[PDB]
């Protein structure tokens, strides 16, 4: 019943802080399939799941998706090596809490997140088809090496306005070990990959490594492994890039909405 990324938790009686430790290894589940410059790196989406799982393990709430991520900061890349120990802390209350994700070196901080009670979903184009193989080739040429578990874009198009629209699926090798996820990281990453097909992205490659450094307004309305369509838009913000992605199910219901994904260009 133990979450494979968050691990097992205790509350420190001397300060009220909840603390978890998990043992990570490159052979754990699908982690080996997320590679940057030949090194196994923990994907940004995994930190989002860890923060949501931490809140869910701390507070009793009788809702399937009680939380949103107000802000998540990705401060330092994590190289997943044998014997890695991920240390998560949570402070706060059932309305708003602060999560910090570290590795045992002392400790190094990899991500911080503010988690809050979910805001409900409110009710208030000509295309050019693209080849998904070309997207993954562009990403690999930039040093972003998604293995089979992450190769979930199976159809792709871009609108005249430069918005990317993808048909998505969760590869079988990403499905084991997922029962405990609030937000399936591989699925969230697949949704983000759509940003690589926007006009802004292809103009930049027409390369440099583009990595997420901040998420704001991550909304989860259901089980995102039911997602079949992702729509992503990307704009320049000075030397950075800012995107927005929506993942919907086969009946058009939004499952995941990321209001801002801020990326650095290396
Ligand atoms: C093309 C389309 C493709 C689209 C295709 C997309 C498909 C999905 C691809 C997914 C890829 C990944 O998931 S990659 C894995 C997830 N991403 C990551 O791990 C990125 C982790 N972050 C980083 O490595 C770093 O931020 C890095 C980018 C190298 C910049 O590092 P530096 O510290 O050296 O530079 P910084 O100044 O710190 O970075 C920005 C700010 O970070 C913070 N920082 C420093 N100390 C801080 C502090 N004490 N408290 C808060 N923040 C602090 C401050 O906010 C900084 O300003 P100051 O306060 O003054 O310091």
């Amino acid at each position: 019943d133990t979450h494979p990324l968050l691990g097992v938790g205790v509350t420190d009686p001397t300060n009220g802080t909840r603390v978890w430790e998990s043992e990570l290894d490159p052979d754990l589940l699908w982690l080996a399939d997320f590679v940057i410059d030949d090194l196994v790196v923990l994907p940004g989406a995994a930190y989002a799941e860890i923060a949501l799982a931490a809140a869910t393990d701390t507070f009793a709430v009788e809702q399937d998706q009680p939380w949103m991520i107000s802000e998540l900061d990705l401060r330092q890349m994590l190289h997943v090596t044998p014997g890695t120990v991920l240390v998560t802390t949570l402070t706060g209350d059932e309305q708003r809490c602060q999560v910090e994700i570290r590795t045992r070196s002392g400790w190094t901080t990899h991500a911080t997140a503010t988690v809050a009670r979910a805001e409900p979903l409110a009710p208030l184009d000509l295309e050019d088809q693209l080849d998904p193989d070309d997207l993954y080739q562009r990403l690999r040429g930039a040093g972003q090496q998604h293995g089979p578990a992450f190769q979930g874009i199976v159809g792709l198009a871009v609108t005249q306005a430069g918005v990317a629209r993808a048909q998505v699926r969760l590869p079988a090798s990403a499905r084991t070990g997922s029962r405990e996820f609030m937000l399936h990281p591989v699925m969230m990453d697949i949704a983000l990959q759509t940003l690589g097909a926007t006009r802004t992205a292809t103009d930049l490659a027409g390369s440099a490594l583009v990595v997420p450094v901040r998420f704001a307004g991550v909304h989860v309305y259901g089980d995102i492994t039911r997602g079949v369509r992702a729509v992503g838009s990307l704009a320049a913000a000075g030397d950075r890039l800012v995107g927005e992605v929506v993942l919907t199910d086969a009946n058009g219901q939004p499952l995941l909405v990321v209001d801002e994904v801020e990326m650095a260009v290396l």
